[PDB]
């Protein structure tokens, strides 16, 4: 099974602006032949979930 043959969709905006947040992008699966014949179910990464606005939050006076 080659998973690039389903596409990442972009990765997300960050669910923070700082203080550091996650982000996320996934592939677009569509379950056909290919998929369910080459085992692309059992080896191939669904999901990602990582930091982003990771800096820490400014703190103003
Ligand atoms: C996102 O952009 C940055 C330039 C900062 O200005 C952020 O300010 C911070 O906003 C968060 C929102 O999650 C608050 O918790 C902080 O108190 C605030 O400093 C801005 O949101
Ligand atoms: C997601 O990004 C990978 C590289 O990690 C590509 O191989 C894939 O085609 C998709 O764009
Ligand atoms: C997720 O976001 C990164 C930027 O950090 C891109 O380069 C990648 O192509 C994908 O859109």
């Amino acid at each position: 099974c080659f998973c690039d043959h389903y596409a990442w969709t972009q990765w997300t905006s960050c669910s923070k602006t700082c203080n550091s947040g996650t982000q996320s992008r996934h592939r677009q699966i569509v379950v056909d032949k290919y998929y369910q014949e080459n085992f692309c179910e059992q080896i191939c990464s669904k999901q990602e979930t990582r930091e982003c606005n990771w800096q820490r939050c400014p703190i103003n006076c």
